[PDB]
């Protein structure tokens, strides 16, 4: 066929459009119905397109993903697994980018290169096993993860899997990216087929277009309050429509970023003629001459099926900021003044700051200068503190080369690292008390309770870099940049202009520094040494084989009330630093989380001594003492971040299994994956049968099948026993890793001893 490069870096690895042409023609044989998009892709890299059986929200699909993309804070317990499974070399292209452990502090550089001090174990161990095994790395400030991918390796039809739940970025450019564990991606680069359960498809008709101050992300911070944090669990969300073509390449990648939160499994835009342009734009020129031959592919056939449709016109469409402490709790910028002062929030915003890889690309950093120029015309500078993140090392170089910096600077904002920084919560934040009750508004996606700052009484709202930057020139809520007046230097009262900017550089993009290192492939005889005293990195010990016998007498460490997100459940910031040790992050074990006994966080009733104490530390006593425990949760447990540690740490600490009225669906595969069981209500008024007292027998694990219901016997302490019903979404591969202990353990079984 035509034989054009995957990237830049992969002179071998051939684009595949034909192999993808002849799946979906089987696949359509097969079905005699129009497939959408995401339908085309995801079946198209069918292992075996022939037998597998389809039905959109029942089967488990075998799928070949094309590439693996990890960062620093998920690939190092993705490489101790990888590690332990003995092979010797990745199978498909795959990446590490290193964008999490660079905490903001002083701004750029200086934070750079003290996290490059700071960091050097950990860095050394991905760069050593990244050489090793065959995995191209990025370098501490190479930039964001998804900004990278954009940038070099997200494609139209690719199907790129990535241990990081905002991985549906890749959607801006026409390619199905699908977060997932760190356990999934060991699947991958050992070569054994992924398997996700086949996605309902929401279909999202934009009409009109955008205009004004409405941006890119008013589009998804609508969705979500239309559909809420779990109204897309299970769907791929696919935009269409005529208004698509209004919207900017890195604007489709904010849309598709954010349907993170609201559990979609990724998001995808048809391919057109913005991210044809793009493709020129960074170097892809043959990719963009390929997918024009291979269009029809691309695109979603006439008459598809969505199962659910949601029409949003893009022309009367407004500026909106979401939260305080949910992404879907959704305000237009005119009205959260307002609904503020009735509710409570502080409405002076302390800091406001653009960033994250939902919102940190050329055009969004242009649009914010275009904001800022207008104030410094007035000679007004920022009255909230302003901070800016670009997304990657070509951002930052071009919008300096382009002035955009400058006038960002003479603002008063601090431009800091290309990393995540203040979204993981790695700010080294001075000016509010722990526990004192401040405002924040912040280009982000997600505002859950104490992420950016370990400050539980910290209100974030997240908006368009825009709107932060009109809202920090203001400094309070109380300001809707559309209607209100400024008062300049010069005492005359003005109004903000609608930002306007170029969406790419007119010229060339400026690269910057060089920040790949590719893997040498020929030598890969690096030793990867792991200190056995580092309290950053620890090597595994596997899980123990399931012993046969059903789990009585189980003890409840924490029946939870309320909204459990994987930031509850195993909180980021400072624990970041342990990502590569597990007995050291087992610290923070679900101390987010509300206990329902005393509406308290990290306080639960020791069973045996009495006392009420720290969880983790509960956790490691049953343990210590043999005694088996549960965690019963709400709806939509496990919401948010993909980290696999939400679901090792409840394993390492002796915990056995996890019943809730919902999972999201990342955290219920991680389970799953680490040996532990994931199971429902099958009927969520039950939930209210448990009380933290009693205690559980989970029955017939004997002849544990798919579609069959577990029996629960809730055991009271007045001698009184109900039994219930618990559903679970085991197929037999999985029922297979909870056999073996994880699926890590079933792995190994299947090479031969
Ligand atoms: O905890 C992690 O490292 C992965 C994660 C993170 O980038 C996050 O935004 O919480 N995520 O969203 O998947
Ligand atoms: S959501 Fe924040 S922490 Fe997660 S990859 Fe994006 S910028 Fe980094």
């Amino acid at each position: 066929r035509a034989k054009v490069a995957m990237s830049h870096f992969e002179p071998h690895e051939y684009i595949r459009y034909d192999l993808l042409e002849k799946n979906i023609d089987i696949v359509r044989k097969r079905l005699n119905r129009p497939l959408t998009l995401s339908e085309k892709i995801v079946y198209g890299h069918l292992d075996d397109p022939a037998n597998q059986e389809i039905e959109r929200g029942k089967t488990y699909l075998r799928l070949r993903p094309d590439r693996v993309a990890m960062q620093d804070a998920t690939a190092q317990m993705a490489m101790l697994q990888f590690i332990s499974s003995g092979l010797p070399k990745v199978a498909v292209p795959s990446t590490i980018h290193c964008d999490h452990l660079i905490e903001a502090q002083l701004g750029g550089e200086k934070d750079l290169r003290r996290a490059k001090d700071i960091n050097q174990e950990v860095y050394n161990f991905l760069a050593t096993a990244g050489a090793k095994y065959g995995v191209g790395f990025w370098r501490p400030g190479s930039g964001i993860i998804h900004q990278i991918i954009l940038e070099n390796y997200a494609y139209p039809g690719v199907l790129l899997i990535g241990t990081d739940s905002h991985t549906p970025n890749g959607g801006g450019l026409g390619g199905i990216c699908i977060g997932v564990g760190g356990a999934d991606a060991v699947d991958v680069m050992a070569g054994i087929p992924w398997e996700l359960k086949c996605p309902k498809v929401i279909g999202v008709k934009l009409t009109g277009s955008l205009s004004g101050w409405t941006s890119p992300k008013d589009v998804i911070l609508k969705v979500a309050g239309i559909l809420t944090v779990k109204g897309g669990t299970g769907a791929i969300v696919e935009y269409h429509g005529p208004g698509v073509d209004s919207i900017s390449c890195t604007g489709m990648a904010t849309i598709c970023n954010m349907g993170a939160e609201i559990g979609a499994t990724t998001s995808v835009f048809p391919y057109n003629h913005r991210m044809k342009k793009y493709l020129s734009k960074t170097g892809r020129a043959d990719i963009a001459n390929l997918a024009d031959e291979f269009k029809d592919h691309l695109v979603p056939d006439s008459g598809c099926h969505y199962d659910q449709l949601i029409e949003i016109n893009l022309s009367e469409l407004k500026p909106h900021i979401n939260g305080p402490f949910t992404p879907d709790l959704a305000h237009p910028v005119a009205e959260v003044g307002s609904v503020a002062e009735k509710e409570g929030w502080p409405l002076d915003i302390r800091v406001g700051l653009i960033g994250s890889c939902t919102n940190s690309s050329y055009e969004d950093m242009g649009r914010s200068a275009a904001v800022a120029k207008q104030a410094l015309a007035h000679g007004l500078k920022c009255k909230s503190q302003f901070t800016i993140t670009p997304g990657s090392e070509q951002i930052r170089a071009t919008i300096e080369r382009d002035g955009y910096a400058q006038v960002l600077r003479d603002v008063g904002g601090i431009v800091l690292a290309n990393a995540c920084g203040p979204c993981i919560g790695q700010w080294d934040r001075k000016d509010i008390k722990k526990g004192e009750k401040n405002t924040i508004v912040t280009s982000y996606n997600r505002n859950f309770t104490g992420r950016n700052d370990a400050n539980p009484e910290t209100h974030a709202f997240v908006t368009s870099p825009e709107i932060v930057t009109a809202l920090a020139i203001a400094g309070t809520l109380k300001f809707n940049p559309e209607t209100d007046f400024l008062t300049g230097k010069d005492g005359k009262k003005f109004k903000l202009e609608a930002p306007d900017a170029d969406e790419l550089p007119r010229a060339e993009f400026d690269p910057g520094q060089d920040t790949y290192q590719h893997p040498p492939k020929d030598s890969s005889g690096q030793r990867v040494d792991v200190s056995p005293t580092s309290q950053r990195l620890q090597l595994l010990e596997p899980f123990d084989k399931w012993d046969g016998k059903d789990l009585e007498d189980l003890q409840i460490l924490i029946k939870v009330k309320g909204k459990c997100t994987t930031d509850h459940i195993s909180a980021a910031g400072p624990w970041l630093k342990f990502r590569g040790h597990l007995d050291n992050i087992s610290n923070n074990l679900l101390i987010g989380a509300i206990n329902s006994e005393n509406r308290k966080a990290n306080s639960v009733r020791n069973a045996v001594t009495q006392e009420f104490g720290p969880v983790p530390d509960t956790a490691r006593y049953y343990k210590q003492h043999g005694i088996r425990w549960v965690v019963i949760g709400d709806e939509n447990y496990g919401e948010g971040s993909s980290r696999e540690h939400s679901a090792l740490e409840p394993r390492f600490l002796g915990g056995r299994a996890i019943i809730t009225k919902s999972f999201a669906r990342i955290h219920e595969t991680n389970l799953k994956k680490q040996g532990l069981l994931p199971l429902t209500f099958a009927d969520p008024a039950d939930y209210n049968k448990i009380h933290p007292v009693d205690k559980l027998t989970i029955q017939g694990l004997k002849d544990f099948a798919p579609g069959k219901p577990l029996t629960c016997i809730i055991k009271h302490p007045n001698g009184t026993q109900e039994t219930i019903l618990l559903n679970h979404t085991f197929n037999e591969t999985q029922i297979e890793w909870f056999r073996a202990g994880s699926a890590l353990n079933r792995m190994k079984e299947l090479q031969q001893k």
